[PDB]
């Protein structure tokens, strides 16, 4: 697809089973997902945005279907008031910046 | 221009008469510059990043330079750690999202 900017870049995820929302967004490095439950070992780790730091769990290779397209990379989760699908897994979708 | 992801996608922009470098961010509403002191007058107002609410100030109607492109639109100045362009301003470079 080609998507204009003219609203927020919003696409249909499935992580962890459960349907999501997220913005598509090429200034965050990695993932970030809202609080949910996901199986296996994570680690702490700290990331920083415009409200300061925040303290997120950081699962590695983990499944995503984005507008159906299956990509796997490392997935942060933490207090984020929207889910991020960042440039780790956007690089896998293809995606690109065009003007 | 087409950009991958695999790098920030940073840009250097030219603003306030001064030269800066700044990250496309289609996760961004509106442009965010660090402390800059801007032409024109501003108002208070409230944006929520990854950590929190933030106070920052609202200049209207800044032209700014970017990748040879002229533009102009409202910039908000406040405390975030990396300059970034919002779909405020990608919009009217014709930007947009490819997979
Ligand atoms: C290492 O991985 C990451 C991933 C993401 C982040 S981040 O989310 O903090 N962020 C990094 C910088 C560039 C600020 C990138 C996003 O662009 C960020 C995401 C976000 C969107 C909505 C709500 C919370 C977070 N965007 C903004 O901070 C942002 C920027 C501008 C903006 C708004 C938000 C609106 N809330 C109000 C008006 O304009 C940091 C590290």
């Amino acid at each position: 697809p080609q998507i204009t900017l003219w609203q927020r870049p919003i696409v249909t995820i499935k992580v962890g089973g459960q349907l999501k929302e997220a913005l598509l967004d090429t200034g965050a490095d990695d993932t970030v997902l809202e609080d949910m439950e996901l199986p296996g070992r994570w680690k702490p780790r700290m990331i920083g945005g415009i409200g300061g730091f925040v303290k997120v769990r950081q699962y590695d290779q983990i499944p995503i279907e984005i507008c159906g397209h299956k990509v796997i990379g490392t997935v942060l989760v933490g207090p984020t008031p929207t889910n991020i699908i960042g440039r780790n897994l956007m690089t896998q979708l293809g995606c690109t910046l065009n003007f």
